[PDB]
């Protein structure tokens, strides 16, 4: 079978992947650089990711139809056109990890977010990160490569000069460095914190929840009591249960009803001390009206807000999770590879297939924010309108 037939369609098949990644993720950096309610520090990772995909599909894929051919070449000149990939997926496991953090901190501790992460300490993360990968992602030019020990009957076969090797990835990069460095230290711990950072950010937001039904609760309940009581100390253990819930529950026109809430309930907790029951009882009544004018607003939007968070966190884990289910059938064939020289190889079909599914998670990226973000559709929509035209 003449090998040009089935390289004919991995090529074809990378080269339309290609065009796919640089295509939609110019669309999301256009879509931030125009639109200033998404210029904020969680998008700046997005365009890192971004920029990563695209080059991608400038120099990772034409790297990669190039190295398939096994075309003579001097050995480290060879390990610089395999290894630059794990370059940019080393920029997406950062940039990855920093949208998760970037949203646990506003989750967690919403109010010292817009003072802990600013415009300028975001541009500085992302350059060191770009700077670590390229370390991380070159190391094995640095001497951790096969290139002293250079296969000479296939670079004899292919008529390669004197100095050269025939350029194949797994002839110059060893698996040990692919297995132990890249996968399991590198890849799999990176993912496995992001899997413990999203749990904690949809607890917290569980917690948040229950915590502010169970003072609307407390508030309600401890009203019944007060109407339908006996005594004046009854009316003081209710009041005082109302007052801890209302303070509890304030974590301007919000101010008010929070205002006038607290300042009835201190006004019906004098009544109840001198011992009028009766005139106590009925100043907690209008303590409805307030909650009917004021306080059931509030619930309602910060309730709307917290789901707000939660979806927006969802989608980031998406991302993630599409990272994963992309680039893990390519680790998880080279660790068949290294752990049992006992098994055959994995056929080459196979290899291409999972080295095409790698390449897939930089197309699929924008789709995402045009789902589920709709600040991000509607600057699509008004990009490809004005400018299809
Ligand atoms: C800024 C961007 C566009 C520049 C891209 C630079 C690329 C195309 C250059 C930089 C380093 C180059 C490599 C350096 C050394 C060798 C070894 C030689 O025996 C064959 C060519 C080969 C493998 C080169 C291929 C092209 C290469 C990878
Ligand atoms: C990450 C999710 C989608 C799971 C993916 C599992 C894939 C990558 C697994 C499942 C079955 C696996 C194959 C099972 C058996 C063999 C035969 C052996 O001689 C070479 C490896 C090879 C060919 C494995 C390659 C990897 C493989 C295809
Ligand atoms: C969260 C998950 C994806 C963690 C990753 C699991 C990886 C590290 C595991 C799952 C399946 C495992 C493989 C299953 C079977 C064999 C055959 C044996 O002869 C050598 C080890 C080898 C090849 C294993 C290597 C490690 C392996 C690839
Ligand atoms: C994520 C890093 N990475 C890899 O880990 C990888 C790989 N290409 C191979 C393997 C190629 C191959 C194997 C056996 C053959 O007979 C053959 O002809 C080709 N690997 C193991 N690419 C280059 C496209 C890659 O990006
Ligand atoms: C969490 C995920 C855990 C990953 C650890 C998996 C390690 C898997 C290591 C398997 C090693 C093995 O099978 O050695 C083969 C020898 O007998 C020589 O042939
Ligand atoms: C070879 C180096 C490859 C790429 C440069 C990486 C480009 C990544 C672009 C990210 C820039 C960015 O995120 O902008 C932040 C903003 O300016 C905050 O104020
Ligand atoms: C556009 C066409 C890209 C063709 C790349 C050249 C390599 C072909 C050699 C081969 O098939 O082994
Ligand atoms: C998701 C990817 C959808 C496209 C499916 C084809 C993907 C890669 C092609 C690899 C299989 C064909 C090339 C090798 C087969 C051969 O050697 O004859
Ligand atoms: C190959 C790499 C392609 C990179 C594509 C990313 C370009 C995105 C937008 C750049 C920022 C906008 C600068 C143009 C200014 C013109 C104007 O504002 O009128
Ligand atoms: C090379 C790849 C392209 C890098 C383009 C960076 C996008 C700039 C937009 C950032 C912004 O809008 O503030
Ligand atoms: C912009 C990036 C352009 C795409 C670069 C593609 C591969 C560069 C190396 C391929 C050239 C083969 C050199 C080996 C030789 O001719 O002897
Ligand atoms: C937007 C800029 C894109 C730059 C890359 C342009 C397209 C590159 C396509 C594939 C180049 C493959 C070169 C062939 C390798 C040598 C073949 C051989 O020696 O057998
Ligand atoms: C900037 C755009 C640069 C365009 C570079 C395009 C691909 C160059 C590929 C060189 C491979 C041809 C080698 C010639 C040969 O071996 O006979
Ligand atoms: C940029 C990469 C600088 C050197 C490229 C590899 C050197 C070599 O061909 O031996
Ligand atoms: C080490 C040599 C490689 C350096 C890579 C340069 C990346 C620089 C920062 C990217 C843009 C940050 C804003
Ligand atoms: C980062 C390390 C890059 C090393 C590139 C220099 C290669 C020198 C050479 O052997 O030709
Ligand atoms: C982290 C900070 C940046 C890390 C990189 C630091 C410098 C590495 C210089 C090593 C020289 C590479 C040449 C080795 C070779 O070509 O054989
Ligand atoms: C190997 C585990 C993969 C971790 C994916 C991280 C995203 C978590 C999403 C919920
Ligand atoms: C269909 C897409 C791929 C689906 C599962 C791949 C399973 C690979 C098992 C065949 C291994 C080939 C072999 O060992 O000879
Ligand atoms: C080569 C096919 C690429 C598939 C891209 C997948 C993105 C979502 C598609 C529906
Ligand atoms: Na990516």
């Amino acid at each position: 079978a003449p090998p040009i037939m089935g390289s004919s369609v991995y090529i074809t098949v990378e080269l339309a992947i290609a065009v796919l990644a640089i295509l939609g993720n110019v669309l999301v950096c256009w879509a931030v650089w125009l639109n200033s309610n998404l210029q904020n520090v969680t998008n700046y990772f997005v365009v890192s990711l971004a920029a990563a995909d695209i080059l991608v599909g400038v120099l990772a894929i034409p790297f990669a139809i190039t190295i398939s051919t096994g075309f003579c070449a001097a050995c480290h000149g060879c390990l610089f056109i395999a290894c630059f990939v794990l370059v940019l997926a080393q920029s997406s496991i950062f940039s990855l990890l920093a949208i998760a953090i970037d949203r646990y901190i506003a989750i967690a501790i919403p109010l010292r977010y817009n003072g802990l992460v600013t415009g300028t300490r975001a541009a500085g993360i992302i350059a060191i990160c770009w700077v670590l990968s390229f370390a991380i992602g070159l190391t094995p030019m640095l001497g951790w490569n096969n290139c002293g020990q250079p296969k000479e009957g296939k670079a004899h076969s292919q008529g390669c000069g004197e100095g050269q090797v025939a350029c194949l990835f797994e002839d110059v990069v060893p698996m040990n460095y692919m297995v132990y460095f890249n996968f399991f230290a590198c890849v799999l711990v990176p993912l496995l914190l992001m899997l413990g950072v999203y749990l904690r950010i949809f607890a917290a937001a569980r917690r948040q929840l229950a915590d502010l039904e169970d003072n609307w609760e407390t508030l309600n309940d401890n009203l019944k009591v007060i109407e339908k009581a006996d005594n004046a100390a009854q009316v003081k253990d209710a009041l005082t249960k109302m007052r801890a819930a209302a303070l509890d529950a304030q974590k301007k026109d919000f101010r008010h009803g929070f205002d006038i809430l607290v300042g009835q309930i201190d006004d019906a907790l004098k009544l109840a001390n001198e011992g009028k029951v009766k005139e106590a009882q009925a100043a907690a009544e209008q303590l409805k009206t307030t909650r009917n004018a004021y306080i059931q607003k509030y619930l309602e939007r910060a309730r709307s807000t917290l789901q707000k968070e939660v979806h927006a966190a969802k989608s980031a884990a998406i991302i993630a999770g599409l990272f994963a289910l992309c680039w893990l059938p390519l680790h998880i064939i080279n660790c068949f590879t290294f752990f049992c020289p006992d098994c055959s190889h994995a056929p080459l079909w196979l290899m291409y297939l999972a080295i095409v599914l790698s390449h897939t998670n930089s197309v699929v990226n924008p789709f995402i924010y045009a789902y589920r973000i709709r600040e991000f559709r509607q600057t699509f929509r008004k990009i490809i309108r004005s400018h299809v035209l």
